[PDB]
């Protein structure tokens, strides 16, 4: 009856409703396929059917309904829009569309939108007024997303390391910087079962960028969120549009006073899909990147601000270093001191087998006042006034048994002043 | 009426205002965008449009006059003047010019300037004769810009401490030489406090290069 | 088939020669037409020739007169060729009163020689183009009407001053783009908006 159910079931229950319809020959299809042809069957007996996705307007005029499941890919089963009712709802790209569908007609290969009934969770007269996010005013970080889980086992300190090295707020715009094989990947993971636990109301996006098949379907399984990822397989073409999509999403969210969080990964990486499918203008920087194709990722990365009048845009992006690659090193000066958060991991401490490999004195974040407490913030002063003397390798060290005889992070901070 | 305000009230008012004039389907438009378009609408009234802005010559000849508000970003609400009224007023670059405005008729798509009557804050006749900035002689710095403030708090010494350090006044080409996270970005806070406080006649432009939003 | 639609259709007396009637009737339809149409004229009154076709009305003219001694290409003479010219030349504006408009159909592409080489001396005598695309009939889009080829001379007295400005900025953005994909612009464009006023804001809009 409606696109979103049959979307979320598997493909074996898909292959037991298609067969009672009449269907035939559907196990060796795709499930794209195995959709429209149910649909197409169900839209011929007269039942009314229903829809939803996220509009993508092309520069043709006309648009298209793509779903979160498949990653904004283009499939047979995506709704097409007519520019008729671009113009009598005035939509952008992002904006979330459900409502009645009607078959395709002859000559045509895409279901049509009959009516609109609800944009961006809101009814569709509301949405025309929202004001455009450009024209909001960003801030600073004022409310503070706590990282601690009281339910999370001590055998992880990851999420309350994360607090005593740099806090984070709503609208921040921390960056990550880590050499590979540093635990970057989960590091992540801590951050998302934090942020889905302790902030259930924030929307959590975690975005993938040239990541392997297996990574995708762990973090779809273990993040409490919509999760949207492109393989290496995909072309350049496919990897830009992902992180095109996302954004105008996430935008569209923030007009409506609601918070959303993304979680990139990796800017890096990101940043070679734009190189590639942006033409050279003819100037020619360091490592082959275009001074023109690292516009189109900041003006994504710097997105990220809180709003005055309500809401807030959250990105946390990680930053590969000491990948060996030219192209990979000049991307991360340009991102230097972009962001008002550093996270620098440390390989050497990485392979010592102590977790999590942060880089305690080189990482901290800008304006913490406003995040933490007045007794708080002092606090972490004087512990950063203990680590700072001693090095790197062996700060984290003294962190992880000072942290595993401490039940929580307050219980530190007393046994601190105690010495 | 005027261009001036219209960029310093804020989106909701103007999104009030373009409704009440006939407008439709403004709040999903930039605010650029939604100030053409209400001049536009007022522009067909009769009623006549001043304007002001900051001119920039261009290397073609014709220049425009951009608006602080936008920090001197081209925009659809930018207004057009052309090589004739640099040769009537000698103009340059960075000048201040205030005055009428047409609509732009078609085929354009910019405002274009009808009289000059502002110049710099001063008649345009008098603007034509003043001495070019090179020509200047050049001096030391005489009277000095007092940073303590009375009113300043002894929670923050910054400004007490620039006096003793290093006394600035006027004309002067301090540089200021710090490491990142060093406290820079609120030091120059203090000193635009005691500027605006102790000397309001002075003014005072803060321009910030690859900052955050 | 063809002349009864016509007739059932248009608003105004049709006349035609099938392809069974010999040569010499085909000449004596279109002779007498222009003699009525001129004769309407003188007295102050507008008359309008849909002509079809201008290449096969100049078939008619070659067969029936005789062979002068000089063939020119396709075997058409230069003789022949000057009766079509004054029948279609013929069309003009009146200073003292009434007009007489004239719109005929040129084939080309049709695979005969003699078809193309009439149209090479009705290539300039026109002030008014209006070029057909093959391709883009075939691609099941109407109007198949190649824009950038097609076009009117001294449109400024037809046209207002502010409606001749709005289509300029019309073809400054459709001949960049292929005539194949010009048409589709418009069909899309045209099919929002109620009438051409209103589509000539929208392209300001942007
Ligand atoms: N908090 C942690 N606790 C235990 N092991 C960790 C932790 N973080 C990372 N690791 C180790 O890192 C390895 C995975 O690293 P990975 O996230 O793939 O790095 P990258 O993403 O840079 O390739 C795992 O084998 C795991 O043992
Ligand atoms: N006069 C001051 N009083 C108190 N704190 C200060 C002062 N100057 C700088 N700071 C500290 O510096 C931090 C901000 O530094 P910032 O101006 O961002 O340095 P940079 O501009 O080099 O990054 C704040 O957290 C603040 O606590
Ligand atoms: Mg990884
Ligand atoms: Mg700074």
């Amino acid at each position: 009856m409606n696109l979103t159910e049959l979307k979320n079931t598997p493909v074996s229950e898909l292959i037991t409703l298609g067969e009672n319809m009449g269907l035939e020959n559907l196990a060796r299809m795709r499930k794209q396929d195995i959709i429209f042809a149910i649909l197409k069957q169900h839209a011929k007996s007269g039942e009314d059917i229903f829809g939803d996705g996220v509009l993508e307007i092309l520069q043709d005029g006309f648009g298209f309904l793509r779903s979160a499941d498949s990653s904004y890919l283009a499939g047979p089963d995506d709704i097409y829009v007519s520019p008729s009712q671009i113009r009598r709802f005035n939509l952008r790209t992002g904006d979330t569309i459900s409502g009645k569908i009607r078959p395709p007609k002859e000559g045509e290969r895409y279901f049509a939108l009959l009516k609109v009934n609800e944009v961006n969770f809101d009814k569709p007269e509301n949405a025309r007024n929202k004001i455009l996010f450009e024209n909001l005013t960003p801030l600073h970080a004022n409310s503070r997303l706590r990282m601690e889980r009281d339910n999370g086992s001590t055998e992880d300190l990851t999420a309350r390391v994360l607090d005593l090295a740099s806090p984070i707020g709503r609208g921040q715009r921390g960056l990550i910087v880590a050499p590979p094989k540093a635990g970057k990947t989960m590091l992540l993971q801590n951050i998302a079962q934090s942020i889905a636990y302790n902030h259930p109301d924030c929307v959590l996006m975690v975005l993938l960028i040239d990541e392997r098949p297996e990574e995708v379907t762990e973090m779809q399984r273990l993040v409490k969120g919509e999760v949207v990822a492109s393989t290496f397989d995909e072309p350049a073409s496919r990897h830009v549009q992902v992180a095109e999509m996302v954004i105008e999403k996430a935008k569209r969210l923030v007009e409506h006073k609601k918070d959303v969080i993304i979680l990139l990964d990796s800017i890096t990486r990101l940043a070679r899909a734009y190189n590639t499918v942006v033409p050279a203008s003819g100037k020619v920087l360091t490592g082959g990147v275009d001074a023109n194709a690292l516009h189109r990722p900041k003006r994504f990365f710097g997105a990220a601000r809180n709003v005055e009048e309500g809401g807030s845009l959250t990105i946390i992006a990680t930053a590969l270093i000491d990948t060996g690659s030219k192209m990979d090193e000049v991307i991360y000066e340009e991102f230097k001191g972009t962001g008002n958060m550093e996270l620098h991991l440390s390989r050497k401490i990485a392979e010592k087998r102590v977790f999590p490999a942060i880089d305690y004195n080189r990482s901290g974040t800008r304006k913490e006042e406003l995040l933490t407490t007045q007794e708080e913030l002092q606090k972490m002063w004087i512990l950063r006034k203990i680590i700072h003397p001693m090095g790197e390798i062996d700060a984290m060290e003294f962190l992880i048994n000072k942290l595993a005889m401490t039940k929580t992070n307050d219980d530190f901070f007393e046994m601190m002043k105690r010495s």
